[PDB]
């Protein structure tokens, strides 16, 4: 069994093994890279996203989020208060200012001390989920704007055609922005670009551990768990490395820089947080792989995780047993 450690892998392809997205991961996963459930791929160097971000700052920040934390400091929630638009170059300016920029710092893991020791007392705010790329449309590999449909896939693999569209998402950052500890909808694979900016670190569980993570976290929000199956769902639990190694839960960590991509695998569950000011772009995809761990995805029927259009059909098909009960949850 290739990478039996779950070890996070790291994969420099070549310009000509850039041409075959789905052929690549298939690679990545012949040599066990789906194990850890994060894989960092780091683009030839002849490849480009675009030529320059020098004219983003137009780009509206519709409803900025600002991501108010409860607990202590390494098991916490966070709840997103919404507040007024403004265009990245406004957020760029605010993520920029005293109250709001990365400190001082020795290297990465002096940051992530700081992270962990201080998140819960700032309030940073997050341009999250904002339909749209940064891919220049000439750009022929490794375009998150033009890739596969999980719609396509379902029906490839399943002979079913159904509704839904699949389009990426932008997500501008600043010092302490969190994501929190989740797997994708229908325990899709993910794949994020790092377009611009400071780093993002991830942690990561290893697919094959992934109800570890859920068994520490409904010990460790006993109120949430009792008020849905499947809480993590919603997306706003936090906990530190310390507080998992302290639990035994098997976990790696890497940090993303600019110009490097991230894939997710299915059930892999991730948290992280931004370094400081930057901008990601990310989307879902699947691969026949995928098509077991949708069947069996866990979902949320209390009415919080609210989600897509496209999960309908996903959920319809792949689980009709769950789907009066979760549609419920959905209206
Ligand atoms: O970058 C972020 O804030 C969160 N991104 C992801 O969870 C992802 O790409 O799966
Ligand atoms: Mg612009
Ligand atoms: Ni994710
Ligand atoms: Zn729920």
């Amino acid at each position: 069994a290739q990478n039996p450690n779950c070890n996070i892998m790291i994969f420099h392809p070549t310009k000509e093994e850039f041409n075959d997205f789905d052929k690549y991961i298939a690679y990545m996963e012949s040599q066990g890279a789906h194990r850890a459930g994060l894989a960092k791929i780091i683009p030839p160097k002849e490849w480009k996203a675009r030529e320059t971000y020098d004219n983003i700052s137009e780009i509206l920040i519709a409803t900025p989020l600002q991501q108010v934390a409860s607990g202590r400091a390494g098991v916490f929630t966070q709840y997103h208060k919404k507040k007024k638009a403004m265009t990245v170059g406004e957020y760029r300016h605010l993520a920029n200012s005293k109250k709001y920029q990365t400190p001082p710092h020795q290297n990465f893991e002096d940051l992530e001390r700081k992270y962990w020791k201080n998140r819960i007392y700032n309030s940073p705010i997050y341009g999250a989920d904002i339909s749209g790329s940064l891919f220049d449309e000439n750009t022929k590999q490794w375009n998150l704007g033009h890739l596969g449909t999980i719609q396509d896939l379902l029906e490839k693999e399943c002979g079913v055609v159904i509704e839904g569209v699949n389009t990426p998402y932008l997500y501008f950052g600043m010092w302490k922005t969190t994501f929190a500890w989740h797997t994708e909808d229908m325990d899709l694979y993910s794949i994020n670009y790092l377009h611009l900016g400071e780093p993002k670190t991830w942690y990561v569980v290893p697919p094959e551990h992934g109800q570890r993570l859920e068994r520490l976290a409904r010990e460790l929000f006993p109120g949430s768990s009792r008020g849905c199956g499947a809480f993590l769902r919603h997306k706003v639990a936090l906990i530190s490395p310390t507080v998992l190694k302290e639990n035994g839960i098997p976990f790696n960590r890497i940090t993303q820089e600019a110009g490097e991509f991230m894939v997710t695998f299915p059930y892999g569950y991730h948290a992280g947080f931004n370094h400081g000011f930057n901008c990601a772009e990310a989307i879902n995809f699947a691969t026949p792989r995928w098509i077991d761990y949708g069947k069996m995805a866990s979902q949320c029927s209390c009415g919080e995780a609210r989600v897509t259009f496209s999960m309908d059909a996903f959920v319809r098909i792949l689980q009709p047993e769950r789907y009066d009960l979760w549609k419920r949850g959905q209206d």
